[PDB]
């Protein structure tokens, strides 16, 4: 095809959703290296999540396919007879997949290596990162929610996707006129609840609201809910991630036998702690396992988390600033030209972020040729397919065409931000792809996205199912 096919994509890029629109369009074949098509290839836009390649591959570089996150717990010495200590620490090292369960068997080991008490405090130790807990120019309106989720080096994933940072709010209807039941999940006795909500009558106005004002750790619901309607379960976030730590880990040791007599709260592992006792230890899988429940799903905590990683790795600085800077060097040591880049975090949030299609298609390019390669396509969601570690967010998209089960690649989404990036494998040669539309007046030009990806997926020797 290669002119048939640029007429192919000439065609697509005229829809009237891209109306008043700048489209980064470049496709590149893996193989041969030529140029198969480009348009506005050079031009400045917001990535939202595709920024997520960029902190994959430099986390993938600076900490290497195979790195693994570390939680603890120490105290100043060994059990005293009785099985006392003073005081204890649960100290983050920036997994950002440290579940509940994982805290359990941390108690656990803490009975286990003797100690029946902690006669003095608790602190949750978070100071692996520093605490900027959120971007500069993120939304104050979008904080109670998952993707808003505070970043701190200590922090709690919740279910299998490990979300971290947040809790489930589990509502539930009584009958007409009574008010709903109200669980705050983990985050209970740790976040207030101002529960103003009410069952309506059967198949009514729904009109639930589940929020945290800003600035504050109270859950506030309010409106109406029928009560014909299905609970509805939420995730939302909550305020200082590393003291919810502190107090979901509370609960383990009493669980398991071990009484706290003091308060729960942040702190450091003092400096004057020469001969600490390790009493127990975690560790998250290798850095590949975590990229999938990552990537497929656009998680902003595991992104933003990395870069901070990255930062400990280069500069010993959990810190944007120094993981950034370690990304824009990392990537540049790859071969990626980064001059049209501009670094404001690491999960795209950032309205402040800046890419180019070629700068995407480059950093593609650069992927597929390495150590990594391999686990780096293991990340990406991949069309049409139902199970969610599968499909990601691509799961509803190309169903039932060439690129369903085929195409690899990256969604990034935002009020006016869209993009698609990947892989397009197949019998006639792999390929390389990236669309990023930008400023469009509607909804996210994702039918164009799919036309052009499904174009390339028969190009490639595929053939629509039947
Ligand atoms: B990325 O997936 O573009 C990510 C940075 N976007 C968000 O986290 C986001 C921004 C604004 C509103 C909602 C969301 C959540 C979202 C949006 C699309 C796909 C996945 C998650
Ligand atoms: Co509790
Ligand atoms: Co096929």
């Amino acid at each position: 095809r290669l002119t048939e096919l640029r007429e192919d994509i000439d065609a697509i890029l005229e829809d009237p959703a891209l109306e008043g629109a700048v489209s980064g369009v470049v496709v590149v074949d893996t193989a041969t290296g030529e140029e198969l098509y480009s348009r506005d290839g050079g031009e400045q836009l917001l990535p939202a999540s595709n920024m997520k390649l960029f902190t994959a591959a430099a986390a993938l570089e600076v900490l290497g396919a195979d790195h693994s996150f570390g939680t603890e717990v120490a105290a100043e010495s060994a059990p005293g007879r009785r099985g006392e200590v003073q005081d204890l620490y649960l100290v983050g090292r920036g997994d950002p997949t440290l579940s509940a369960e994982d805290l359990d068997a941390m108690a656990a080991e803490v009975a286990a290596s003797g100690v029946r008490t902690v006669r003095g405090d608790l602190y949750a130790d978070d100071t692996w990162f520093d605490s900027e807990r959120l971007v500069d120019d993120w939304w104050p309106e979008d904080e109670p929610y998952a993707y808003s989720a505070q970043i701190s080096a200590l922090t709690v994933a919740h279910g299998e996707r490990f979300d971290t940072g947040v809790t489930e709010v589990s509502v539930t209807p009584a009958a007409e006129g009574e008010p709903a039941d109200v669980d705050l999940g983990a985050a209970e006795g740790y976040a207030e609840l101002d529960n103003r909500a009410v069952t309506g009558a059967a198949g009514s106005a729904n009109t639930l609201v589940i929020d945290r004002p800003v600035g504050t750790n109270t859950i506030a619901v309010t409106g109406s809910l029928p009560a014909d309607a299905a609970p509805v379960t939420a995730l939302r976030t909550v305020d200082e991630p590393a003291a919810l730590a502190g107090h979901l880990f509370e609960e383990a040791l009493e669980s398991n036998g071990v009484t706290v007599k003091g308060d729960v709260g942040l702190g450091g592992v003092p400096a004057d702690w020469q001969d600490a006792e390790v009493l127990a230890d975690h560790t998250s899988a290798e850095l590949s396992e975590i990229l999938v429940p990552f990537m497929k799903f656009s998680n902003n905590g595991h992104a933003e988390m990395l870069v901070k990683s990255i930062g400990q790795e280069t500069a010993g600085a959990g810190t944007w600033d120094a993981g950034l800077v370690g990304v824009e060097e990392a990537l540049s040591g790859l071969g990626v030209d980064t001059a049209g880049l501009v670094l404001n975090d690491g999960s795209g949030l950032s309205r402040g972020n800046l890419v180019t299609a070629d700068t995407v298609v480059d950093l593609l390019g650069q992927a597929g040729s390495a150590p990594w390669a391999q686990t780096w396509s293991a990340s990406l969601p991949v069309a049409g397919e139902s199970d969610p570690f599968v499909g990601g967010t691509l799961a509803n998209r190309m169903r039932g065409t060439a690129a369903e089960g085929v195409v690899e690649a990256k969604t990034g989404t935002m009020s006016g931000v869209s993009a698609l990036s990947g892989y397009v494998p197949g019998p006639e040669g792999e390929l390389a792809f990236s669309i990023v539309n930008n400023g469009h007046s509607g909804p996210a030009p994702l039918a164009v996205q799919d036309a052009i990806a499904v174009r390339l997926a028969e190009y490639a020797g595929h053939q629509a199912p039947e």
